[PDB]
């Protein structure tokens, strides 16, 4: 009933990712021609690389790793490339300032999430980045990035990390959530705590094609907040503030970087692109919420920012909870949060300093980790690829990151929305979408997910075709399991250097090893 080994002891601490999953899988290498189930589509032309969080180390450093949170561990990107209709495997840890510390150490040297006090004291004044949150392909340089540094480069064939900042930023910090402007072909993006711990600085830029930053400004936000995510549009970048606020003196303390404010209200940075001033920027605010992520944002016809986004009526991170007992109550209190998929209005015609109108319900479920058809990013755009606790076959209980079994494709001009369903005792993480074609209709193509096959202890990558969202035309089967993860992008093979020659998986030298001499044949036989 138990097995005898099974009662031997660990030295591991629970380190869970978001989905709540605990098993380390830690595994760097390659699969040449994975297993697929049925045909993969022949118009997939490039790489779904997803990125992980997978603690390298046990991470017994601070508190015997008890306090780990499920978005610390070190960052893994698994790449998945399709060509001509063969798929290969490679997985790596990015070589992070700090994974490079823990592996010749082989010892967790830090603490709590984004709190240097809580690191090992020869590792205080190091980026303290796991690089574990989002990846993009900019200007032929592919990054795995987290908000409290500036991005890591990688080599996107072996994955070999390449250097830090190759974009030279001067914040302390990028975003995780760049946006690739389909007009000027910029990384619009941000960095916040950009001076360091718990400040308040802001610094906005856009990275042109080649490279280099085009555009910058310095600004602040209202409070030191937790701004993940934000949405492009024309005219603008627009920052979204969670409401967690930073504290100096708590982290100094050994608490946590964030506590949770339930009297923080729901608060947008509108930052007009190219801004020659910080008196250019305007503070919206709405409500107490958790906004997680954007699908995208644009201008309608009247100049009205227009921005989807997932509601998480409460902390969907209940691991930093708030400061007070009052408001911890509160947070027990609470439950699971209601979660939806909500539309924002931001007229900036309109006095900042009047509350904004409540966002209009999309959808009405749990919605989390929503993409676009990237050849409408900063542009009006239509469809939305959105994860989802399936209604009426899903718990709504869980926590949103613990429970999302399906699909949506949502439709703004059609008002549709058409649904995949994982299948029984499955998981499914973020979509990404390949245009059938370069000319394609907007939303017209392949949607790509990682599968978890809960009972079989392995992840799969399904393959659907937009024509019938319902139903997977292929599965990529791995032997094996990996860590639920954050992000992960369809990046074409068209914006791969040397896509054409390097393949994932280098093949063996064409001249034999053995002569002529040793074959056991002998045609004259
Ligand atoms: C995986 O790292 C993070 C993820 C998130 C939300 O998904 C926010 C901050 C992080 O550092
Ligand atoms: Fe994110």
């Amino acid at each position: 009933y138990v097995h005898p080994t099974d009662i031997l002891p660990s030295g591991w601490p629970t380190a869970t990712d978001l989905s709540g999953g605990a098993q380390p899988r830690r595994f760097e290498g390659t699969i040449f021609d994975v297993m697929t189930r049925g045909t993969i589509p022949k118009e997939l032309h490039g790489t779904f690389y997803r990125i992980m969080p997978d603690y390298a180390q046990p991470p017994t450093y601070y508190k015997g790793g008890e306090l780990n949170a499920p978005i610390d561990g070190d960052g893994t990107v698994a790449a998945f490339r399709f060509k001509d209709g063969k798929v290969d495997y490679r997985q790596r840890f990015v070589e992070t300032d700090r994974f490079k510390v823990e592996r010749r150490a082989r010892k967790s040297m830090y603490g709590l999430y984004r709190n240097p006090y809580t690191h090992h004291p020869c590792v205080r004044q190091t980026v303290e980045s796991t690089a574990n949150t989002n990846v993009v392909m900019h200007a032929g340089r592919f990054l795995a990035m987290k908000e409290n540094g500036n991005a890591y480069e990688m080599d996107p064939h072996t994955l070999k990390t390449l250097g830090y900042n190759p974009f030279n930023l001067p914040s302390k910090t990028m975003t995780a959530h760049p946006k690739q402007c389909s007009v000027t072909g910029n990384l619009v993006g941000f960095g916040y705590e950009a001076k360091g711990l718990a400040t308040k600085d802001v610094y906005y830029f856009e990275v042109d094609p080649s490279g280099k930053v085009v555009r910058d400004l310095w600004l602040e936000a209202p409070w030191c907040a937790f701004i993940h995510d934000c949405a492009l549009t024309p005219n603008y970048l627009v920052l979204m503030l969670w409401p967690f606020e930073a504290n100096l003196e708590r982290m100094k303390a050994g608490g946590h970087h964030w506590a949770y404010d339930y009297t923080k209200p729901i608060t947008w940075i509108t930052i007009p692109r190219g801004a020659k001033s910080k008196d250019e920027v305007k503070y919206w605010h709405w409500k107490n919420g958790m906004p997680i992520h954007t699908a995208s944002g644009f201008e309608d016809e009247q100049g009205r920012i227009i921005i989807d986004s997932s509601l998480v009526h409460g902390n969907a991170f209940p691991f930093f909870p708030p400061d007070s007992d009052e408001q911890k109550k509160k947070q027990e209190a609470d439950g699971t949060p209601k979660a939806q998929f909500v539309r924002w209005t931001i007229d900036p015609r309109k006095d900042n300093n009047e509350q904004l109108p409540d966002p209009e319900v999309i959808l009405d479920t749990p919605s989390e980790f929503p993409q676009i058809d990237n050849r409408f990013m900063g542009v009006e755009y239509s469809s939305a690829f959105i994860n989802v606790f399936v209604p009426d076959r899903s718990d709504g209980n869980k926590n949103v990151f613990q429970g999302l079994n399906g699909l949506a494709h949502y439709k703004r001009k059609e008002g549709t929305t058409e649904w995949y369903y994982a299948g029984d005792n499955c998981l499914i993480q973020e979509p990404v979408f390949s245009p059938r074609s370069k000319d394609a209709p907007e939303g017209d193509g392949f949607v790509l997910a990682i599968v978890d096959r809960l009972d079989l202890n392995r992840s799969e990558v399904v393959v659907i075709d937009t024509r019938d969202f319902t139903k997977a035309v292929a599965a990529v089967q791995l032997p094996f399991a990996i860590r639920s993860g954050i992000h992960g992008q369809w990046i074409p093979g068209e914006v791969t250097p040397d896509f054409e020659t390097k393949g994932l998986v280098d093949l063996p030298k064409e001249e034999h090893w053995a002569p002529l001499s040793q074959s056991p044949y002998d045609p004259d036989a």
